[PDB]
DNA sequence: CCATGCGCTGAC
DNA sequence: GTCAGGCATGG
């Protein structure tokens, strides 16, 4: 994450849906804002959870009677993808873990907090011939809010990382919010081998395979992009090695493979996957952060977490929209 | 509860 | 043609 000067939230309060490892919670904290309220229903995301920030998240949010939720200014959520990703089966809306977004609207109906930040995968902007997106749209502008929306890669916001996802901010209409802007993109200066823990750290997650087979050379120069040098088995998800010289792929929480969850990497003359700290470092998280004692839930949790530094820049844009009141 | 080999989709 | 992005079943 990085440092903020200028904390143009100060003053306003958020509840934390959907939560997780608290990824949104770290990025309007820094800007200045107060949480009031949290939700998760996973046992082992409540524990890591309560060990960082003191507090133990309320459960199912489908049987939570919305009054009960208190008063704010912004409505946090990054509900779930299995039903949205090309890596399932695309069922969407008649999916058991894809109506959620409902719930949402629901919680709106009677709170009308100020503004409302959702997060999702590349996909949701395409997935039923656009059919999706139009509805989410419609259902916002009926509640009396503006809706903008775009796809953002974190490899253009200083995280060597290639993860495309879908942005949607609303704005209250007796507000008229006329000046919002997604932020520009800048130039990439670190690399996979810049995150990096010692050798002496990680002996236990080197793999010897006798059917790895080298496709391309080492490069000896940096770029933002991902670089195959060779793979294992068949070569499907799991089974394919980058190089650390560029940047790293997606990483997952149901995957599969013998390089499962991270991917595999050539590291000083042999291959291996990524140790859970590497991955908080590719995520954004800094080094205080505590992680879960079980290896397992940490490789998932972090999997379906957001990058922190992309959510930073984002807060700070809407904090500028919302303080411009000239007479 | 944890490990791993797919076997297809989307965007080129 | 090329390559990146959860489900099913084993135990
Ligand atoms: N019905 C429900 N009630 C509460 N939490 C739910 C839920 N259905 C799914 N979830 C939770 O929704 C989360 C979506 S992934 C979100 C990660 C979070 N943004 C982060 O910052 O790390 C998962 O952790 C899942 O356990």
């Amino acid at each position: 994450m990085i440092e903020i000067k200028d904390k143009q939230l100060t003053g306003l309060r958020f509840i934390d849906l959907f939560a997780g490892l608290g990824g949104f919670r770290l990025a309007l904290e820094s800007c200045g804002a107060e949480c009031v309220y949290s939700n998760e229903w996973d046992k082992y995301a409540q524990e890591v959870y309560e060990m960082n920030f003191g507090e133990k998240p309320e459960g199912d949010i489908t049987q939570v009677n919305e009054k009960t939720i208190p008063d704010h200014d912004i409505l946090c959520a990054g509900f779930p993808c299995q039903a949205f990703s090309i890596s399932g089966k695309q069922k969407g809306f008649e999916d058991s873990r894809g109506t959620l977004f409902f719930d949402i609207a629901r919680i709106v109906r009677e709170k009308k907090p100020k503004v409302v930040f959702m997060e999702n995968v590349k996909n949701f902007a395409s997935h039923d011939n656009g059919n999706t997106l139009e509805v989410v749209k419609n259902t916002m502008n009926e509640l009396d809010y503006s809706f903008h929306a775009k796809v953002l890669n974190a490899l253009d916001y200083g995280i060597p990382q290639k993860r495309e996802r879908i942005y949607m901010i609303c704005f209250r209409n007796d507000l008229n919010i006329q000046n919002f802007q997604f932020p520009k993109p800048f130039e990439l200066n670190t690399f996979v081998k810049d995150l990096l823990l010692p050798d002496s750290e990680v002996e236990h997650l080197v793999i010897d395979r006798k059917d790895l087979v080298m496709t391309n050379q080492e490069i000896e120069q940096t770029t933002p992009k991902t670089v195959r040098l060779g793979i294992v088995g068949k070569g499907g998800q799991g089974e394919r090695i980058y190089s650390t010289r560029g940047i790293a792929i997606t990483l997952s929480a149901y995957g599969g493979g013998i390089f499962a969850k991270t991917g595999g990497y050539l590291v000083n003359g042999k291959t291996r996957k990524l140790h859970p700290r590497e991955c908080a470092r590719v995520m954004g998280y800094p080094d205080s952060y505590k992680v879960h004692p079980s290896t397992s839930q940490a490789y998932k949790q972090f999997g379906n977490s957001v990058v922190i530094n992309v959510l930073q820049y984002i807060a700070y844009n809407i904090g500028s929209s919302l303080n411009f009141k000239p007479y």
